[PDB]
């Protein structure tokens, strides 16, 4: 069976211009409002525990399979630091399940989830919590709620759609709200996203006997609205396949599907064509669709 691509784009990485590097930013007093984490520049590569550069509040670490924050006893409070864990490319309008394991979580520490921009890869990044509605709809952790909270530690699962396309970010948040009186540690790890767009549905066909274009209008019983990636595949009523087209970016109903031109003489009055659709990032596939070819009911000539 055909599992749909793992999107994460994790490196486990500070190096900015590296590949599949992580963002990294913090908030004073923890506001809506964060920017870029910096630490010495002579360790960036360097593995373990990173200072905060300076100020030594906070250190962070990352490997191939983690991020963690440490909050040191100096750190005023209250303080924030969130980590951007980037996807590739994602489709506008397409649906994803983000799952990964919230780690330990120090007494003291509360945590939040939420979707925002890439990590531009820059050292003057920055963003703000309340910039989530600009890139995801939709957004929902299974059995919990987003704002810091103390939560379980555990599995996690966060589902969203998209309205843009483009690389977004899993945005892991943590904050202290009184001083430290030791060392604080918060670990998030194995971090995985996937499409699980649903397949639009056959809204209705339109077919005539001897005519090479075939019209079919797509809909969606779940508020989509941008059809690319689904492959709709088209059959007469023997099962033979005729054609198969794939939805481009905001393609506009109908879809159009053009018959060579033996297979729109061979198509029958009242034929049960039929229409399968799969899409092509998720790999999930509809029911089988039918609607019949008909006799075209344009003016008689004479
Ligand atoms: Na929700």
């Amino acid at each position: 069976e055909e599992l749909p691509d793992d999107l994460m784009n994790f490196k486990g990485t500070w190096e900015v211009s590296a590949d599949g590097s992580s963002g990294r930013f913090f908030s004073k007093g923890a506001t809506d409002s964060y920017v870029f984490h910096l630490i010495p520049a002579k360790d960036v590569k360097k593995p373990g525990w990173r200072e905060h550069n300076e100020v030594k509040d906070s250190y962070i670490k990352i490997d191939k399979q983690s991020i963690a924050a440490r909050y040191k006893t100096s750190t005023t409070a209250p303080y924030s630091v969130a980590f951007k864990v980037n996807t590739k490319s994602l489709i506008k309008d397409h649906d994803y399940k983000i799952t990964f394991e919230q780690g330990q979580i120090a007494s003291g520490i509360t945590v939040d989830y939420r979707i925002g921009s890439a990590f531009n890869k820059t050292t003057d990044d920055s963003f703000k919590i309340s910039d989530e509605s600009k890139y995801a709809s939709n957004v929902k952790i299974e059995g919990e709620e987003q704002g810091f909270k103390q939560r379980e530690q555990g599995d996690k699962t966060i589902s969203f759609r998209t309205l843009k396309e483009g690389p977004m970010s899993l945005v892991l948040l943590s904050k202290v709200e009184k001083k430290p009186q030791g060392d604080l540690d918060v670990e998030f790890k194995n971090l995985k996203i996937i499409d699980v767009t649903n397949p639009s549905q056959l809204d209705k066909g339109v077919a005539y006997v001897g005519n090479k274009n075939v019209q079919l209008t797509l809909k969606s019983d779940d508020g989509r609205t941008n059809f690319e990636g689904d492959e709709i595949s088209l059959f007469n009523s023997r099962g033979e396949l005729l054609q198969t087209v794939t939805v481009t970016k905001d393609q506009q109903n109908p879809i159009s599907i053009t018959l060579s031109e033996d297979q729109a003489k061979s198509l029958k009055n009242k034929e049960k064509l039929k229409v399968s659709i799969k899409q092509k990032q998720s790999k999930k596939t509809s029911k089988d669709f039918f609607f019949e070819v008909g006799i075209d009911p344009k003016v008689e000539a004479k």
